[PDB]
């Protein structure tokens, strides 16, 4: 069946380009913590990660499974999706980068260096 | 300007995020059970300011906007605001059109029958 390796073919030809640019993503400043927010819709919360690559970029990876029938017309969305971010500061060693996930928007708040410690025993 | 700081900073806004304004969301679109389906990227925003309409029994169109709390400093600006998606539709949908669809953690599905009837004591 050539018409299937060929649907294959254009699917990540299709697909090819938002595994690329997507997520859109914001980032700023406020209460002395560098925030991070992407557009991430229909993902598992378990198969989202992210990292800091010594103390100045954010790592974001993200994989889901997309199985629909047949006479796909469109095949825009991504599967895999690798979000690279420079950091304008030195992340606080012994993290606390927490996150939430909540209406398809990944919330990622990161503790600047000097600020807010937290829980002992 | 004039102060180059302010211009700066909107001129790579409404073209970073007008840059993804065109290309989102990330749309699928496939058929079963005699069902046009549309399954978007749409995360973050308010249900009641996403609306799906279709010109000329011919274009799905997905529109949606919202608001973003942009506070100081700002470093990084892509999130679109608003959205609208234009999709040629395989058929001519009737103007009975009974689009249906739901809203779940950032993915709008929405489903187009082939086709449908309508009502009584409208008309």
């Amino acid at each position: 069946y050539l018409g299937k390796e060929l649907q294959k073919r254009s699917e990540e030809l299709s697909r090819g380009f938002y595994e690329l640019v997507y997520p859109p993503v914001d980032m700023y400043e406020e209460g002395g913590y560098l925030v991070v927010v992407a557009d991430l819709a229909g993902f598992n919360k378990e198969k989202i990660k992210a990292r800091v690559s010594g103390q100045n970029e954010l790592i974001i990876e993200a994989e889901r499974e997309i199985t629909e029938p047949g006479v796909k017309y469109l095949t825009q969305r991504p599967k895999y999706v690798r979000k690279v971010i420079r950091l304008p500061y030195n992340v606080a060693k012994d993290a606390e980068i927490s996150g939430k996930y909540e209406n398809g928007v990944l919330t990622i708040r990161i503790p600047i260096a000097g600020t807010s410690v937290f829980k002992f025993e």
